[PDB]
């Protein structure tokens, strides 16, 4: 284990020619995967139509960081389905990561040694990230139904990383709701 200081929570990226443009940080529960109880099955849990492909692809363009909104074990239990693809993850976060400010749980992303214009942060709970509005694309979540939200993002986050651009934070603020941003993505 090599790791952050000062008290930084991400290591430095590597240097070019293997840095990514971009740093994607997503959440684990209800964007990925899915738990429920029935009586006829047991505590199951569901991941979500894509999610290989998702993480699979975009890692080719994006430093991709798993900041769960949960407790590591409970993490670990239900992110169980996501082992043969949680490779292409780089970094792995929980709750016990998150600041406590105004009784709610933030994930501060100014403490993820990374430039903040360099940032993406995908979550279904806006308080998650409440410090960092301006690099955030919401999502509403997921409740276990088969769809292709996930997939629809790539376009525009492909867009995003072959593009230069030297800030993503004002791409962000050009759309006028970003709860519509992969369709609004089509002219
Ligand atoms: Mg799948």
């Amino acid at each position: 284990f090599q790791e952050p200081p000062f008290p930084d929570l991400l290591p430095p990226p590597p240097p070019p020619p293997y840095q990514r443009p971009l740093t994607l940080v997503i959440t684990l529960e209800d964007f990925l995967v899915h738990s429920e109880w029935s009586q006829k099955h047991g505590w199951r849990t569901a991941k979500r139509p894509g999610a290989d492909y998702f993480l699979g692809y975009l890692s080719q363009y994006y430093e991709i960081v798993l900041f769960s909104s949960n407790y590591m074990m409970y993490s670990d239990k239900i992110a169980e389905k996501l082992d043969p693809i949680h490779a292409f993850v780089s970094y792995n976060l929980f709750k016990e990561h998150c600041v406590y400010k105004d009784g709610v749980h933030i994930k501060d992303l100014s403490k993820l040694n990374r430039d903040l214009s360099k940032v993406i942060i995908i979550d279904t709970d806006p308080n998650s990230y409440k410090l960092q509005p301006e690099n955030a694309i919401p999502m509403e979540p997921w409740n276990g139904e088969a769809d292709d939200k996930l997939v629809r993002l790539i376009p525009f986050l492909e867009y995003l990383a072959t593009q230069q651009t030297k800030d993503v934070r004002p791409i962000l603020n050009s759309f006028e709701d970003k709860k519509n941003l992969a369709e609004e993505f089509d002219h």
